[PDB]
């Protein structure tokens, strides 16, 4: 012994049910009353089932009435009992995690169980041998056949989604409601980017994410009275003011890389300055930062200057809390906090595995350097067609509003993506 | 106690000394490790390295065997030996007795698999589903297995091969590859190997679309890389010749909307459950088509692919599925099994247990992902 | 101490001659009497050489006369003890080995006694060294000296043995005496595959040695009114009758792999089947058997339908008592057990090492891949000369029968080995 | 008692305390490990240590060297190091004293090594021939050497140089190769390398069959690959310039039998002694040359060849035999030494103790397996 | 404990001082009177240190006398104490080294001591932790900034240096007061090789050094009546006769290579040798010696004919004393050893390592092989100009005399070095 069990979940389990009703229902598809490994808990299980089969209300009540018909109150330890059942749970709403536990504690005792009675038919019945051999992989198949898997998702169900979803795409009017992103194509299917909200652009290196992020970041300060916050992990301060120096006035970059400056070009490096002044950015160069020494930055400025947008160039470059595949998940999560605290959407730059030249990324390509994918609730990427200087900005995911495709022309000598 | 039969056990060593013709038919059926007692284990052994030196075996050479790799005193000496040599009436059942050895072998095996997973539930808990799977495996590796006994007569393979040149099975949608298998066969594990870009998920789902569409038949497909959502998009996408640009850039010109409703009518009627869970297991596969069947019918499984969910194993459990479902499955791969094929182009089959060994020729648009004959 | 000894393999020496007095011989040629550890044994090894010496004959009579008038009798355990020793011999035809046995044990004490000799001397005589070097190294190679080695065969006898074979050849007439081959000119030498024989078939692959096996099988079958059983474990059972279809009524290989059949070459298909129908060919296409299930099915065969010959489509491919150097001789020395008890010609299929190249195959090139040499009876290597259509066929080994070249021409269009 | 001598030792360390130059000659003579006992050899290791750095040797520094490396203490203290400072009235006579203490160390070097082959006699029984070669060459290894010491005179050289291009030994057959060598003399090991099909045992065999049909000198040859009667097979078809096709595929023209008499009648008259057992060893090639000589003749040895018998020993162990036998010994090799010769095809030489340095070449016969002159 | 100290060492450096006055100012340079870790010896410095600023000799008297006036003497042990440390000193030219031992005691106890007290603040002040680390950061630099390093050599002292060197090159006449070279322009600087001379000839494969050291040996032995000894570890006797007879004659080596020898070559050869024979040159061609075999083979020549010249093709093929780093520098010494000896200029061949190419040769090619450069009186590098015939003869090190490029010619098809 022990049989594995977990009396903790159990009681939680049974517990939610008399707080939410409705806990019955996830818990009733996972779990028989068989998988509970105290009597007292089957008989409980079993009498709300009961119950619920009768169409009648299941709470601490009925249930105390089902069991004092069936004789079984006292025995299951009273209503005294049933109270410290309800005491039992932390949440209600988590009695799906409740359930498996309890559930994959019952599937280890029959593992266990049918092992052993294999090991025992070895030593008695010997006898017949080929029989037993079989018996014993017909057996232990049914072992892993009997946890609550499915189900299927049908494809009309999904038809409606589809067309719900094209329905949404030409739906599209026609309000800003969140941060204007300056790509007209772009805010008609987010809104723009909106507060609380963790964005995603991930994109192979030579794509332009950076670029990308940075024409956004510019279209918000310049444009709107909003202050942007932009992380340059790998890129200077300069490097990336030379950047969007470039993007702003038309300057072409190579131009500048080699000192060569038409006296116009000039003229145009002296309006660039001058409107980019009273631009709202903040950038910060620093080559390794952890998100706590974002998130306390961030803060301050909110507090000292007012804050609308949060850039972070790239997100792998973030240091975790110590000194990879468990610490980017923190990081993901920290930054989903970080935009519901200042009430800011914050784009996480992210870069994509080498899964697409494998095969237009998709979610799996992020989703083996996860769970990025569960947090941002607005997941972008960046395809370039011919790998016609035009790039598309594949919407995989958006909590609230459409998934589609939206395209941008990229001009490589200014650095800069226009409409279309 | 453990099952064993030293009796059978003393009988072979016996028969070995007595003829030592014995070990040829002995060496056949069991190896030293099958014997429960250690001294006969060291003494099969012995008798095993001497006649591969290959010098004759009996008293002398074996003693001299064991005594020079000090282990004379510890199997009984001399003494256990001649008692062993001594006891053997007859040589001609050593097969009898090697057999018996064999199959009590088998039992202790059975008995320490079993126990160990027993163990293992206790300890490991922590690891429910890779328990699970070990598990199934462990068992599986017990039993050899044997080959019963029956040869194919040629004038029965003839008109198989005869047959095999000039629909008995589930259409495929392309008439050109329905010649080469007639079509997909219940029980079989077809593997569809391809490059990046061809493209595999392309190829899997139009027979998805060509099966459920043009026959009562359910098919389950299990896509692991795209969602549920952006493989339907590529079916109807298919499915009505629709330009994928115009369904995900939103804007649809009236010729599409058309060309949509009538793709989605067209693919309403089917035939097709999805299950885009990341890294699923072969057996939670089983689950969800088990009672898929049980509650709707089917079928044909498609996967795509396999190394998303060491192949080996994976590989015969799906043939364990094909054959216990009844029911066709193809698996993609990226580059036992019942077909194999590779991928204007062309498929290559290379493995087919009773259909016509060539190549296939497909064409491919690349703007609807479809594929169409020739 | 103790020192290494054999008395067993001393008693079943010296029992030998007791037996055989044949046994002396060998015996004598690898031991003296001082390789005898136990007193008794050497004064009776000398009375036998003693005997024998004179041209007496050497029994239990002469032996035990010969140590009375030495005095020896009782010290060596009288007439009782001679009796013993004539019980202590499992065969007296295994004396070489037992004789083996007792040298190896002499020379094991003489390698102690003069190693012991050497350390000694080093903490006595101290004093030279470099004399001490020197005969340190003259007495430890006097040590391996000693063993029975030997001898060169002469030049003049194998020119006989040469000689012998030509007249093997040539005097090549003419009837077959066991199972005809097809190849007429295999036929001359072999007379064809007989009864009870290993015959084994190397060959590189691309040779062809499939095919040959096939044509056999083949010819065996249509022509004569024999059984024969195919184990083929690299190739299916359809993809091998396709192999014998196209041999058969002469159909192009590529034409078939390719649908392609001009309307005659389907007319010569179904003459090929006509006559293929009517062969007793039965075929297990199992793609790793133990030799077990193949002696198995075998054995099951010859008594419900008769059986004439065995092939099996490579040998390296059976798999092992269990779950590869000493496993291949078990599995070969099963195939000549085989071959025995259902007193039918077994043609193993055999690859080459990869040696053929680092020089026309030889023996070395399976001994590395041994001990097969040993227990086939007839080993035949297959060598093309161009790697001319001519493929050769080198028969190294025959126990019954001369060693040469038989040569063949192979049709590659349909898989074909004819006449010349 | 193990030999030693602290007498010598104390000198030698207590010489380099007076006079650390004394250093260079005992370091010269001595490693650390010959001082029987650890104090002396952790003192002498302290005192290398520190010349190494390359600082002067003197009880303080080496003082300081011994506590820096905590053994001060081990050795004896300071006290120890001046006893043995204190004790040495000169440090003329190191070398002399360094002598004894490495004397001693090879005895006991010598003692251990023996010990242990013996203490290996009855512990492997199992491995007898294993053992031998082992035990021989343990043996060799306790021995250097040393290089007496005997510098060569510039007129002596000259005389050897001067007659080194202007047959003394062992005709091969080939005039050329016999200009190079004249021919093949006495205690050489000579190594013949070369690639697949050239070939090096048709080389081998034409050496050995001009040596022994044309002076009445004995060889023995040993091929490992092929067998006595292939090796005679070949030989009397170069011998009589037969087609092998021909005695290999019965058929022989008259032409040919004719041919054939009489180079059995001529290959009869040698002179050739051949052993085709698969794996030997150098010992095994020993015992049976020996014994051929004492009761034959010879000789000359032909070995086909030396990778099938790591390679050092084998190479090292031949010379020994060449140099016992006082005979010539060709050993091929696939692609220490006295010669050494690679190989219309070109005989290069890269290695010769007294003849000249150069390349030969000569034809060679496809279908007779034959070498001849230009 | 115990506190790394050596008083062994620190008794060394005052006794110094008492033997040598002079050894005073090495050790006041290295330490302070608080680096000894024995109040009495701290005293003693402090005393000595005292005396020598007021100008005043430092010796037994003064500092007895001024530990009396500071009424200290009995507290370090009277007179008597200060006997004691002059019979505790091995060699007072060795002060230094002694120096440098209390030296790196001391640091380590102030390693210790700075260490200890981070660590008590760990626990104590906790509290502040910024600070904490800044002045952890801090104290542990300190530790290192103690050793007396130093100084920098001022450009002023080497130009003059550098200007002595070039008077030496002009001002050179002209004298050979050694063993002439034949190569007059290397007699110029070296004056030639020296008795006792340890000369090392580095050189990349290929460049020439073993025909430069031939070269020198063949112009002695025929040129002077003095015998030379030369060694050859990778080439034969006979071998390198052949390149002497060619570069003696005139006589093409390709040439003797292949046969081909015209006519009058041949009368070339016979003048060779003539001339060749009367020359004292002995080769010992030995693959691997040991430094003990070389140096007992000369020495019996010496005192058996005469000896003038050792030559050893390269070095880094004698073996060690056992059976690299540190034994070559044990061969190097005893290389040394054996020029002084025999009085006698021993010239060691050695090998560059690869890093001429990763840049002319300099010392540092043959630092990561010495310590061969403090052992060499004379280093010569061997570089050619074009990898004009014409080879350079770099002399990087020279005890008594210049450094500069001597420049020869060298002659392929006779493997020679001529003037210029």
């Amino acid at each position: 012994r022990i049989p594995p069990q977990s009396i903790e979940a159990e009681q939680a389990v049974l517990g939610a049910v008399f707080l939410d009703p409705a806990a019955l229902v996830p818990a009733s598809e996972i779990l028989i009353p068989e998988d509970f490994y105290r009597a007292a808990h089957q008989k409980i299980f079993h009498a709300m089932l009961r119950v619920a089969d009768r169409g009648e209300p299941v709470d601490l009540v009925t249930v105390t009435a089902e069991l004092a018909a069936s004789e079984q109150l006292e025995e299951i330890g009273g209503v005294s009992y049933l109270s410290e059942l309800a005491d039992a749970v932390p949440t209600a709403a988590n009695v799906e995690y409740y359930a498996r536990i309890v559930e994959e504690k019952s599937v280890l005792r029959r593992l266990i169980r049918t092992a052993t009675s294999i090991a025992q038919d070895g030593y008695t019945r010997e006898d017949e041998i080929d029989v037993l051999l079989d018996e014993a992989d017909r057996k232990i198949m049914e072992v892993s056949q009997r946890k609550h898997s499915g189900a299927f998702k049908n494809i009309k169900d999904i038809l409606v989604q589809t067309y719900d979803n094209i329905e949404m795409l030409h739906n599209r009017d026609g309000e800003i409601t969140g941060i204007p992103t300056g790509f007209t194509e772009l805010d008609r299917m987010t809104s723009g980017f909106q507060r609380s909200d963790l964005i995603i652009v991930a994109a192979r290196p030579s794509v332009g994410k950076t670029a990308f992020a940075l024409n956004i970041a510019q279209n918000v300060a310049t444009k709107t009275n909003e202050n942007v916050a932009i992380f340059s992990l790998e890129m200077s301060a300069q490097q990336l003011v030379m950047r969007m120096l470039c993007a702003e006035g038309n300057i072409n970059a190579q131009n500048l890389r080699t000192g060569k400056l038409t006296p116009e070009d000039w003229g145009k490096l002296t309006m660039a300055m001058g409107s980019l002044s009273n631009a709202g950015i903040y950038i910060d160069d620093t080559p390794s930062i952890r998100v706590s020494d974002i998130r306390a930055k961030c803060r301050r400025l909110k507090q000292e200057s007012g804050l609308g947008m949060i850039v972070i160039d790239y997100l792998q470059l973030i240091q975790g809390s110590g000194r990879r595949q468990q610490e980017v998940s923190e990081i993901s999560r920290s930054l989903k906090a970080l935009a519901r605290e200042l009430e800011v959407p914050v784009i996480a730059l992210s870069q994509l595995s080498r899964s697409v030249e494998q095969r237009r990324p998709m979610m799996s390509d992020i989703r083996e350097s996860g769970s990025i994918e569960q947090d941002a609730d607005i997941v972008a990427f960046l395809y370039r067609d011919d790998y016609k200087n035009i790039i598309e900005i594949i919407i995989a995911k958006q909590r609230n509003g459409p998934v589609g495709t939206v395209q941008l022309a990229f001009i490589k000598e200014y650095n800069k993506f226009v409409n279309l």
